[PDB]
């Protein structure tokens, strides 16, 4: 999967990386993707750049919001996606990301939509097994 | 929805925030999403980092391009999306964004692809009503 | 299509633009999109904020990795996609981007999910021909 993590620049580089490590660990755990199937872009913004409210649920966030956008191939069940959300959020609690400050979106594609390098589509050639 | 607003560094931080306000207000008017259903990421670039032409339409854009990428649930009609493009673009005119300088893309997902916080999928559980 | 290119800050201004040119020429050559159907967002990161391993394929990348995320309407075949992955990489090679350092993902939507400007949906209105 390709994960876009848009967060706040007031978090240290170390915590920033720990967020990335904790997002990956959870995906490996739930999805059971290869350990090295790690593809992440970290973008740190002034808190003014991330506007994230509640959808009228009834809670407020701190300025240190973490948006995690998960780009992954189709096929995962509703319940597996529920486990993703829950596992990401719990991994991020000890590292200083509150449950209220987490927002996750999934966008799907197919296996033939990926090139890991060398101008090759590895799932299509079967060099890389499809999950 | 989650909105990635990619704009340019010459635009005042004040104007950017107003751009982001107009887009949200446009979405709430047309899509009738909850008023606090606000999830935006602003990325200001050196204008040379954004390259947007006309697809051979026959018009020129200023360097100050504003690309809005809307990530929303499937199910909005063709006609509603047109209404969304139009309303976003009229909102931006009085703020300082010319009609030529707006570009909008929609990418679709499902209600089970969202988490608003706390490790929960709110459209799935019933915490939040599906719009 | 809208392209998001995420690369590292140590690449010069000229190389970023040449990376952006090489990617576009690739899509024109293979997809036969209009020459001016060019919509690219470049974001530069500290090599630390881009994490791209190998998925267990068995290779190493340099810190100077380039992630190209293609947003294009559905309809292109698997083979044309394979051919795009190939084209992009072969074009980036003389520009100083190695095969090992290129990662590509495609995400699709529909013709009616695009506004190229003026609050208008050009594929819908017949103004721009469906490729």
């Amino acid at each position: 999967p390709l994960i876009r993590i848009d967060l706040t620049s007031d978090r240290s580089r170390e915590q920033r990386r720990a967020i990335a490590d904790a997002v990956h660990d959870a995906l490996v755990e739930v999805l059971a993707i290869p350990a090295r199937d790690r593809f992440q872009i970290l973008t740190a913004h002034d808190p003014s750049d991330i506007i994230a409210e509640d959808a009228g649920l009834g809670f407020q966030r701190s300025p240190s919001v973490v948006i995690i956008h998960v780009f992954t191939q189709a096929g995962r069940t509703i319940e597996t996606k529920q486990r993703v959300f829950a596992a990401i959020t719990e991994s991020l609690a000890p590292i200083g990301v509150a449950g209220s400050d987490v927002f996750i979106a999934i966008t799907e594609n197919a296996p033939h939509d990926w090139s890991f390098g060398f101008g090759s589509a590895q799932y299509v050639t079967g060099e890389l097994a499809i999950p």
